């Protein structure tokens, strides 16, 4: 009689369970932690509020946390990213989860609140796992008394880490955090190669458009922009890259991309005259990857080639000025998470109008909105780090420290390099790769231990 | 002017033509000339320089001179000098001692010719080094000269490692800037430079088709990453070896099979430990580690007949060439290309099929069998070198009181803002256009519109 | 639209509005096909044509169907594969008043029944006079079961490699009854559809079926013809380590030069049928096998027994017998993951352990995986193939082979390709759809290389 | 000993050439397989072959295979810049008449061909021709018709030479049958495409040492050479645009991930400067011609090119670029052999620091052979195995000895049968260590082939 959940359709549970069993075989680092730590129960007594895309991969993460002793209450961090069979399988396992694909904004907020509250009162939470910072923000704004008893936050993604560091700067952050994003087996695995796999995946599922031979503009060339650019170039697109960071732009050039700006001489002064109309009128596909605001703005949207595809793979939908499009242009749903936006006006459209744009996932994270996000074998690395981060902060017991000791420990930190390497080793073994062992003479020659770590903390890979 | 030694001074006109072309390929370096020529920030500097005497190094040398410095120059490798570059620098009245094909003894003599002027120590006050050999000679043999020198600027990963070992041991005598770990150096030079120049050198040395053949790249740091791409883009089937599991993970994700020369990765010294089946299929082995003996005697014995063996790390001990000198007969095909006959030591059959082809006698193959990195890539590294020389020279460490020197003795990198400024000049050289953040956008992501755009922890 | 229309059978007519939305998008992706619509609509070159059509009932086929109709034809349609229909495409065609009998997930019995529903109208042979086929199944049924209908048919236009081979066999055996156009061997079909189509849709289908990471894993592609070339690229561009098998040494040479290792599932390439001839060390390392040959049993029972645990097995050739799925049905337990995705448990036939690790993943039950687990080739690629189909239909229909005297018929009973000039005109429209700009030869240049300024630009021997 | 019937740059380079020939033999298994297969049979005994093709190390292995099979030869190069002087020396030192050096003048080029045609001032008793580009074939038809009476055939290497043969056949002026070696798949789709993939960026790097990644290239043409050339540049990270007159080839460029553009506005070349897309050409760092056509990089294109762009040709003849215009109007500064800065500031003199120049490679001649070493041995293995088989077939047919009625039936331009194409391919695949699968009898029956091949109909395009 378990009822402490809300999912789209509980009858999808058997299907979700079949896919979880497959996913376990694709996630050796995460399942290795399950086997290594099961007897010890290092998360016994942990009570984790989790907010991250309710995918099959998150399902394996949740059940690893539970297998190590934790109790959890879970929600998704995006209205379109849940896989309903994954949510059903978790709910059918007796785990509180409030998540479905296609939530409204009000439902999204309600779902987070259902994890925070149990039977109408604050849950006895003591750990937080977040992706993007929404749950973290609600706790700080609305439930400060709950944070007094929370030992830490483990944050998944670049945007969430920025929000933690802003709180730390302002002296408003109430509990320490681990920046999971900046493990190399997260940032340079998930952010880059994950988007390489799943960006062209989502575009094909949403539009079935041929990509070879067409023109793309990727806004940004950080980890996500690098992987996105490769996702499209490997399909044969002619990819141009925009950047504000001259070092990242230099990498784009050296990687064989043309670096362009939507604005003449790169000056974004807000005028239509500043738009490089010739450039934008050639673009078949624009992808935003920045974690910034309004990097595909109204004047760019007005100048884009007819029938171009517009999508966002950064964490939040405000990378694209969709608000402008809702206010001025008529939306025609093609199918879920695929809309034609008719630039002919707001009040109705011609069904055969040629002047439209195709927007994917209403500008929300397109890989998760129009496909299934990153594949299991990539999320293996991110979620192995999440588990280790939860163990570390839970064992530190920040909430139980004296005030003076809390002040010495209130920080945003990364996991040590040795853990990062041990996660990587399990990933490599999953490919059947064979890592060479240094001889004593060789380890002495380059000044490392035979077991590692093999690089200084300054190394960038 | 007679204060130099080069292979042929009459090549000067040719080198000058190539320097004029190279200048048009090095916008960051030439931008430093234009912007600091008035200030003359290096007026009074006397720089000892030891780096591959290429055309690219000539543009660096003349940039330092254009900003006020005097220099005395040598190459940091016996095979890396471009004889027309050295001639052009000598013909410009700049002391330089470098030619392609030096002996080990001639290599040491050349460094000593920069250190000494008229049989006496030159009054040097700055050091520019690539690999640490000049730094090592100064500390061991001429330690008193180091009392006048304001700083060292080291170019490459191996040399930085040596600098840090000296700092840890309390034997570093002057402050130094790690030029290697600017992003516009490391992640431009070390990776992209080897992508351009590794397949270049293999083609010039052998003219072998690479497509469809099997390569083993030992290492997957920046040089191994660029080397692997240089071969894969030609259509090689590339396997990668690594001791670092993170770098190995990147190799897998980049589409490479990760293998070890040793069964289960365990290098226990025996022939039995060699994966003879793997090595018997490899047509090309490339070492990229900066480590010792990563292509060892037992691997060389197991290699497929007629395989190519080469090294693009800094030092020639990555391959056990000493074993091959002891046991096998060397047949020179042409300069820097040797057939190594595994049939025996004394003599060989001209038609023997059981040989390996060794490039550049195991020395840096890109500089040994071709011309190293291209000008537009070296532009990034060398603009950092100029900035680092200005920075250390203006701090005047050698003139500080004893107490102030103790706090000033360190190995530092350049600030990120300068790194970004070099990158911007490189991007403009491609005709790239960088976008400027709006004030609201800069506030949104927590940066200045000017930059730096990333925290110092960012890995790119 | 027509009142009381019931002459169809589809999965779900309510998908029609969704199908129509996608047809309108596809029209913008198919400029060669839509150019033929605009150029020929007024002439009505197919007025009076009654076309039996048998090809994958996708959105792309929908645009083809409505082009033929816009040029004057009546059609009756079925799919040429049990898994390749897009149900919203079939619904939109049926909702337009066009007889169509197709849905995703037909049984073999239903598949045959659907073709017969096109052949029959109101219980009697339709007065068909044209045939459009993909793989030869409809061609075969007409010759075998309804030979008298072939007396009124002017031509067959066959789409794919396997179907052309069947036509050539019939021609050499004297059993072909009507002339045909080999649409496959236009360059804008073969070297666009067969190669680039599979490049787009093979990794698409594997991702939709399994969501497996492909980068860093080991693939074996059996075959390196046009489909094998495109399939190998689909996987290599994702970062797979791809090995290629071939029986044709020229195709094997191309695979080597393209950067692939060429290997055989059998030691020294010799299949003596025994398990001892299997290269078990090779097969035990393969994460994904893809068959591309158009041949029989190229992924056989002994290979399936030797494959690495949890490897994915799929077929992108026309027929499922490339893989010995019959052996797997006889001996191993099938666990459906989701539609067109099965785990095949090598532990035995009767039961399976839900947590057994010794299984293979079979996609689309061995049927064309790009159409079975995704949506096949994209519209802009199918534009080339289907423009050729329209031109071929117009040519044969205007030829009126069925109305000729017996003597004249023997003279024209042939399998032909379209002339190179038309191939070039299709290609030009495709290039314009990318915004490409073709240069025009000067008179002096055209004289220098011996061509007309308007083309054709290559001799018929040219291979591109 | 006593051998003087040659002319090379420096005979003392022979030992060096020989060392490279021994290496190249291990890279050329199909050609060396033909040596072992036919050495005892001596199928070329009595053949006397006039040869005109790039005197490279790879051509050295071809020559010695023909000699090992019984033939005598007299050789020249088919390009003034393509000879490797150590290869020519090794051949001369083996007692084989060769007349070739890198850096010939036009007068020396013609003299070298004439030295092969004449021996002791009189027509050699030639009975076979091996040609690359058709220059030797043209001289024989125009100047030595009596020699063609006794010649059994021509085996022609390259696309341009084949077109010239077909023109002669059309006009009824071809005097002896030919084999089109170019259109074996192990030639055209190996040499023309993959060879240029290897050797184009090679020659550009040796000539300029320019970084290619991140820069803009324009490839004129997308046939076999243009496809290989575009890949040579793209795989280095260039942003490559492609021009074409053939819409099918342009379709392939699009689908291959290239932007297809024209140097002319709307692709209409009307001869005016107004027709030039100045904005497009002003952004191009490197232009490569691949067409076999005339004037596809014309004067107005050269005037509009971005300052300091590299200009080169990898088609067979230098007239793909209007170099004559540049010699008439602009000052040439030699950087080093086969690399010239062309100063667009005027014809008389230049400023050493002028920024407005172009870099021309190999004076517009075949850039891969002029600035590097052409295609690698393991690729040329395929082309030259086909050459040996073509020589054997036409020499054994003995066209010159046939009655007039029988000659009329055999006067044609043909390709080798596909079975032989496949046999060359298999030796190439074995050289990579590849393992071809053998069809079962049922599989061969199912697809309608013999187990041993041929595996494809003659219409198949690969
Ligand atoms: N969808 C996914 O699966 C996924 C995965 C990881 C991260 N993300 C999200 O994607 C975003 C980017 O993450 P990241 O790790 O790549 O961060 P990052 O800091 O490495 O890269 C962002 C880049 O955008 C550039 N940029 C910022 N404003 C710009 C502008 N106006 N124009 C052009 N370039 C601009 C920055 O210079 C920077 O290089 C974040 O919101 C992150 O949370 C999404
Ligand atoms: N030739 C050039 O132009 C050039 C340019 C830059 C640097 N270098 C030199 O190349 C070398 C590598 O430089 P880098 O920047 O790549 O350093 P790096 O630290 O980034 O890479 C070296 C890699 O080798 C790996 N490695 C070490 N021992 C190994 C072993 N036994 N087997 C397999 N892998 C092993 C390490 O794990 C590491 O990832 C240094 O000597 C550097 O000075 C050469
Ligand atoms: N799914 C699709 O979208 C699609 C598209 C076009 C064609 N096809 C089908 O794909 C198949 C292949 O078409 P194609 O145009 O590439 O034909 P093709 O003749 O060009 O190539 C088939 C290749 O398979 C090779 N082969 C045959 N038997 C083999 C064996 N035992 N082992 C290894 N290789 C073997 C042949 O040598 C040949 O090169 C046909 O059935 C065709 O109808 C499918
Ligand atoms: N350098 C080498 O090693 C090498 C090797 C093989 C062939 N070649 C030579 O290269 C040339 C091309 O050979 P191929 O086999 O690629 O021939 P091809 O017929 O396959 O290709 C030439 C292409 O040029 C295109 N073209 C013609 N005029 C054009 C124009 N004005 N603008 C743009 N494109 C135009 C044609 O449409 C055609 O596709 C010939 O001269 C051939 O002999 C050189
Ligand atoms: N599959 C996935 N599951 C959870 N978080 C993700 N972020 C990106 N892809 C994801
Ligand atoms: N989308 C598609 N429609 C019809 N036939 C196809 N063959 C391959 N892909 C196809
Ligand atoms: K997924
Ligand atoms: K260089
Ligand atoms: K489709
Ligand atoms: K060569």
């Amino acid at each position: 009689g378990f009822t402490d959940y809300k999912v789209a359709d509980i009858t999808l549970a058997a299907w979700g369970r079949r896919e979880l069993i497959i996913a376990e075989s694709e996630m050796p680092a995460l399942m290795g932690l399950r086997r290594k730590y099961a007897g010890q129960q290092p998360l016994k007594g942990a009570k984790i509020l989790g907010c991250i895309h309710m995918t099959i991969q998150t399902g394996v993460l949740i059940e690893t946390l539970v297998a190590l002793g934790a109790e959890v209450r879970w929600s998704s961090c995006n209205i379109f990213s849940t896989q309903d069979q994954a949510a059903a399988a978790i709910a059918a396992a007796g785990i509180p989860v409030f998540a479905w694909k296609g939530e409204t904004e009000e439902e999204y907020e309600w779902c987070i609140e259902q994890t925070i509250l149990k039977d109408g009162q604050p849950w006895d939470a003591n750990m937080v796992l977040d992706d993007g910072g929404d749950l973290t923000e609600i706790l700080h704004k609305k439930y400060p008394q709950m944070l007094e008893r929370i030992h830490g936050i483990t944050e998944e993604t670049t945007t969430g880490v920025h929000r933690l560091l802003d709180m730390l700067k302002n002296g408003t952050l109430k509990v320490p955090a681990i920046n999971v994003n900046d493990s190399v087996t997260k940032s340079k695995n998930d952010n880059k190669y994950g988007c390489r796999h799943s960006l062209n995946d989502a575009i094909k599922r949403g539009t079935d458009h041929l990509l070879s031979g067409k023109q793309a503009l990727v806004i940004g060339y950080g980890d996500v922009g690098k992987g996105s650019s490769q996702s499209l170039r490997q399909e044969g697109m002619i990819v141009k890259v925009a950047e504000v960071d001259p070092i990242c732009a230099m990498q784009a050039c050296m990687d064989g991309f043309e670096v362009v700006s939507p604005y003449k001489n790169g000056i974004n002064d807000g005028t239509e005259a500043s738009i490089d109309a010739a450039l934008l009128g050639k673009i078949d596909l624009i992808v935003t990857t920045t974690g910034n605001v309004n990097v595909c703005d109204a004047n760019m949207l007005k100048a884009l080639k007819k029938r171009a595809v517009v999508c966002n793979i950064g964490h939040f939908d405000n990378e694209i000025d969709t608000a402008f499009m809702r206010k001025n242009w008529a939306w025609e749903e093609v199918k879920p998470q695929v809309h034609k936006i008719h630039r002919t006006g707001k009040d109705g459209f011609d069904a055969h109008n040629d002047d439209y744009l195709i927007l994917l996932a209403e500008g929300r994270l397109v890989n998760l909105g129009n496909a299934t996000g990153h594949p299991s074998r990539i999320m293996d690395g991110s979620f192995a780090n999440q588990v280790l981060a939860q163990i570390h902060l839970f064992e530190q017991k920040y909430a139980d420290l004296p005030a003076a000791e809390k002040a010495k420990r209130l920080s945003v930190e990364v996991l040590p390099k040795k853990l990062d390497e041990e996660v990587a080793l399990e990933m490599v073994k999953g490919f059947g790769g064979v890592v060479t062992q240094l001889t004593p003479k060789q380890a002495e020659y380059i000044g490392v231990s035979v077991e590692g770590p093999f690089k200084p903390d300054t190394y960038r890979y």
